[PDB]
């Protein structure tokens, strides 16, 4: 298992990152200054996250220190639905890459297809609770990230939680200058995602997956959910490999060819979470963890399922 992929940008991507959705900024310059010591090169992030700047400090710290270098480092962040305005792009970019302390970005995602109403509400209502969309339509959006690429802002650009029409309708954009270089969906043995997943690596797209674990900590968790970590057939293959379930969690995206961005905020997880290139999954152990699809999803976008670019509709 070689540690990086290459994108259709001429660049290599880490295939394990660290996770930043929910990371306290109390502790998130901490869990990434411990992420870059025990290895990790690799680092996602969002401005809807609210905690890029203490992302930033700890970036910023480690090239000061020269643990390591600028080049070495892989720096994902994402334009949030309220920026989809062409004229809004630009400063969203520069202002992620003001609060991480980077002159570029290695890589920058459209975070969701639904455009929203530009503003300082991240997700804008109506009087009656609907989120209020933008106008603006997903390829005037691409446009908008080609230019970042023109002006040296990022490296590659890519699309998040976009479904294979809306990758299809980027692919056959009129005039189309770069093809998306990632497209960043939710996967897991909960929802295996082969159907877009194969999709995305014919047209030459690297898909990494997020909530890999499950994301045990998402804010509207209940009780009666499925739980991978817990799961017994998933800590039992764990058993037979002497691994922790969180790392055949991790193995199992990265033997498919994806990156994998687990979140962790605790140093003992994060160094845990990272030691995943000593051991193979066999076929057998793939094809079991695949069976263990039940179209589960961590991340629905429930506020937005009558936005026209809603991703979740189509089967895939
Ligand atoms: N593009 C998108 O729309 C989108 C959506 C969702 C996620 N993401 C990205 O993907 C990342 C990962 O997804 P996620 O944050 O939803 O969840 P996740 O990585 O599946 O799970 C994170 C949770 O697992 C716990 N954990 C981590 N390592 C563990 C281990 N070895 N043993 C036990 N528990 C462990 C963490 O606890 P502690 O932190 O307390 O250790 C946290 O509660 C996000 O942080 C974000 O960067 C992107």
């Amino acid at each position: 298992m070689a540690s990086r992929i290459l994108l259709n940008n001429g660049a290599k991507m880490p295939i394990l990152g660290l996770g930043t959705w929910k990371s306290p900024p109390g502790q998130v310059t901490e869990a990434v200054k411990v992420a870059i010591d025990v290895g990790y090169r690799h680092i996602d992030c969002a401005h809807v996250y609210q905690n890029e700047n203490e992302v930033g400090v700890a970036i910023q710290e480690k090239l000061r220190e020269q643990v390591v270098k600028r080049e070495e480092l892989f720096i994902v962040s994402k334009l949030w639905c309220t920026y989809h305005e062409k004229g809004l792009v630009k400063g969203a970019c520069q202002k992620t890459l003001s609060d991480l302390k980077l002159d570029y970005l290695d890589l920058y995602l459209i975070h969701w297809p639904t455009g929203f109403k530009p503003g300082k509400e991240f997700f804008p209502l109506d009087e009656s609770g609907n989120v209020v969309p933008s106008d603006t339509n997903i390829l005037d959006t691409w446009a908008a990230m080609e230019e970042l690429v023109d002006e040296g802002l990022v490296k590659a650009i890519g699309i998040s939680n976009f479904n294979h029409l809306q990758v299809e309708m980027i692919l056959n954009k009129p005039g189309l200058k770069y093809k998306p270089a990632v497209n960043q969906i939710e996967c897991h043995p909960y929802l295996t995602q082969e159907k877009l997943i194969q999709y995305c690596q014919s047209k030459g797209i690297v898909v990494t997956a997020y909530s890999p674990l499950g994301s045990p900590d998402r804010p509207w968790a209940k009780p009666e959910d499925p739980s991978l970590l817990e799961d017994p057939r998933i800590k039992a293959i764990a058993a037979k490999h002497n691994k922790t379930t969180a790392q055949v969690l991790i193995r199992f995206p990265m033997q498919r060819n994806l990156v994998v961005i687990p979140k962790s905020v605790t140093p003992e997880r994060i160094a845990e979470n990272f030691k995943v290139f000593d051991f193979e999954l066999s076929s057998q152990d793939m094809t079991t963890l695949l069976s263990y699809n039940r179209n589960w999803r961590v991340c629905g976008a429930l506020s937005c399922t009558s936005h026209k670019d809603y991703p979740f509709h189509e089967e895939f």
